[PDB]
C-alpha cells in the first residue's frame, strides 16, 4: 500500500486578478467529519471548495488551491506545504489534515510520528497568533472573539478602522507581551519566530482584493469573514500579482525582537536564544526542521524511506530559492 508522490507544480499560467468567489466555488457549512485548523487561508479554501471541503488534502493540490485562491507565491507556497506535511502529514498516503486527527490520512505511521495535522503545537504552529489564542491555555486553533477584539481595536488605534502594515508592526509586538505576561511555556523561536511576522501581512497582501491597487488596507468586515467564517467576501478578486510576505521586514523593524521564550516555567521572565533561525539566519530554520523530522523518523525503511526522501528534496528546491541558497542534507541518504 502507498502512492509515489508527484513534484510540486509550478506557476499558474495566468497570474492576474479573477474573480475567485464564483459560482463553482461556493460556500458550503461543514457536515459531520469536515476538519478545520488554525489556517485562515486553507480553511476558507476548503469551505469554497478550492481544498477538499473535509480538510484533508495531497500537499499538490494544496498549492494548486493557494495559487489558484489567492495567487500565493509558487516558492512560499512551496516551503509551507512540504514543511506542514514532513511534519504533521502522513508521507506514505501523501494526505494532510488542515487541522486535527482524522482517520481520513489514513493507516497510522509509526511512532513518534503522529500526521496529526496542523493543529500539532511546537514545530510548526505556535504561540501569539492574531486570531487564535496559545496552545497552553487550551485551544490553539479556534478563532477568539477577545483576540478578534484586540484586531479591531489596533486597527483603530492605528489604521483608521482598517488594517495596514502600521497595525500590523504594533499588534505583532503587543501579542508578544501578552503571551510573555501570561504564558509561562511561552516560545517563540525557529519555525515559529519566523512564520509570526509573515502571517501578519498576509491579511494586507492576499486577504485585500485584487483590485485595489493603492494604499492597500483590510476592513474588519473582510477580517471578520475570512478570519471567523472561513468565507471570501462577495465578489472576491484575487491579488494582481503573485505573493506573499512582502511587508514583514517593516514589521520586525518597527519593534526589533530577539527568538526566545519564557524560561523556567514562570512569566515575565524572557530569556533569548542565540542559536535560533532568524531573518539574517534563515538556514538554521532548514537545519533544524530537518533535525525534527530524524526525531519523527528515526530509521524508516520501506515506501516511508523511499517518500521521506523524496518531500525532503521537494522542501529543499523551495528553500533554497526562498533562503538565498541553502546546502542540501540527506539524512536518509539518496534514492
Ligand atoms: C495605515 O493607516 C493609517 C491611518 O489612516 C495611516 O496613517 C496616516 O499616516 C500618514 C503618514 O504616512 C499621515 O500623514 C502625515 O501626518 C504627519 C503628521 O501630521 C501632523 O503634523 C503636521 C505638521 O505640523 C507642522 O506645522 C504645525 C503648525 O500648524 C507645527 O505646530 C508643527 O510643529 C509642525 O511643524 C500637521 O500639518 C498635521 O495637521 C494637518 O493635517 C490634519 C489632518 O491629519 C488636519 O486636521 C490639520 O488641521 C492640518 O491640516 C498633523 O497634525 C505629517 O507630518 C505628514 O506630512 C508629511 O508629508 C506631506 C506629504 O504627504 C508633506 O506635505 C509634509 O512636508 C510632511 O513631510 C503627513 O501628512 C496621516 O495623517 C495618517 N492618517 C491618520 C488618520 O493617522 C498610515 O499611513 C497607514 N499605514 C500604511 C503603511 O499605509
Ligand atoms: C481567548 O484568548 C484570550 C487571550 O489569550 C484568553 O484569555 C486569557 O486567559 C488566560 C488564562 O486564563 C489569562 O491568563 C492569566 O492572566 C493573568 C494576567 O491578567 C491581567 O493582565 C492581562 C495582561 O495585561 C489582562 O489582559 C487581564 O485582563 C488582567 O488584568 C496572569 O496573572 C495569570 O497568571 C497566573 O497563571 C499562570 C499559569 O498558571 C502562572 O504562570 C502565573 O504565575 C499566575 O499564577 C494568567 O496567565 C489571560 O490574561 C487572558 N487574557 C485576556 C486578554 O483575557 C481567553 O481565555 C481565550 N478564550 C477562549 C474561549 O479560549
Ligand atoms: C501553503 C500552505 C499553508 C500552510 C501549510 C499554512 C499553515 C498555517 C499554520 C500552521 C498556521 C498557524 C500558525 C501558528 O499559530 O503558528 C497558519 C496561520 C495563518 N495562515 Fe496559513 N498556511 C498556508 C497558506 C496560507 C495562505 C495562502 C494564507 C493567506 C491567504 C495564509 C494565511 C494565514 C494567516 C493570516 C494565519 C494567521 C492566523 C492567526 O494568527 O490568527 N496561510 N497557516
Ligand atoms: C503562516 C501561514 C503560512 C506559513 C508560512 C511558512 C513560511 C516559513 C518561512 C517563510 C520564508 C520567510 C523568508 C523568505
Ligand atoms: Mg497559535
Amino acid at each position: 500500500q502507498g502512492v509515489d508522490p508527484p513534484p510540486p507544480p509550478g506557476p499558474p499560467s495566468f497570474t492576474g486578478t479573477k474573480l475567485v468567489n464564483d459560482a463553482d466555488h461556493p460556500w458550503q457549512p461543514l457536515r459531520e467529519g469536515d476538519i478545520r485548523g488554525p489556517c485562515p487561508g486553507l480553511n476558507t479554501l476548503a469551505s469554497h471548495g478550492y481544498l477538499p471541503r473535509d480538510g484533508v488534502a495531497t500537499p499538490a493540490q494544496i498549492i494548486t488551491a493557494t495559487q489558484e485562491g489567492f495567487n500565493f507565491e509558487n516558492n512560499a507556497a512551496i516551503v509551507a506545504t512540504y514543511l506542514g506535511h514532513l511534519l504533521n502529514g502522513n508521507l506514505v498516503t501523501d494526505l494532510l489534515s488542515i487541522g486535527g486527527a482524522t482517520p481520513k490520512t489514513g493507516p497510522p505511521p509509526p511512532p513518534p510520528a503522529h500526521a496529526g495535522g496542523l493543529n500539532v503545537h511546537g514545530t510548526f504552529e505556535g504561540d501569539a497568533g492574531m486570531t487564535r489564542a496559545d496552545e497552553f491555555f487550551g485551544d490553539n486553533h479556534s478563532f477568539n472573539q477577545t483576540l478578534f477584539d484586540k484586531f479591531v481595536d489596533f486597527s483603530n488605534r492605528y489604521g483608521g478602522g482598517f488594517y495596514n502594515l502600521t497595525v500590523a508592526g504594533e499588534l505583532r509586538y503587543s501579542r508578544i507581551q501578552d503571551s510573555i505576561a501570561t504564558n509561562p511555556e511561552f516560545q517563540f523561536k525557529n519555525v515559529r519566530f519566523i512564520t509570526a511576522y509573515g502571517e501578519t501581512v498576509f491579511p494586507i497582501n492576499l486577504f485585500v482584493d485584487g483590485r485595489v491597487t493603492t494604499d492597500r488596507k483590510l476592513s474588519m468586515e473582510d477580517a471578520a469573514s475570512i478570519f471567523r467564517d472561513m468565507r471570501f467576501p462577495d465578489d472576491f478578486h484575487r491579488s494582481a500579482v503573485p505573493a506573499s510576505n512582502e511587508g514583514a521586514d517593516q514589521v520586525l523593524a518597527a519593534h526589533p525582537w530577539v527568538p526566545g521564550g519564557n524560561a523556567d516555567n514562570q512569566v515575565n521572565n524572557y530569556v533569548e536564544d542565540p542559536d535560533s533561525a532568524d531573518f539574517t539566519h534563515l538556514c538554521r530554520l532548514y537545519e533544524f526542521v530537518v533535525g525534527s523530522v530524524q526525531e519523527l523518523y528515526p530509521n524508516p525503511t520501506g515506501i516511508l524511506r523511499r517518500n521521506l526522501i523524496k518531500n525532503l528534496h521537494y522542501w529543499w528546491t523551495g528553500v533554497n530559492v526562498a533562503f538565498g541558497g541553502c546546502d542540501e542534507l540527506f539524512p536518509y541518504g539518496q534514492l
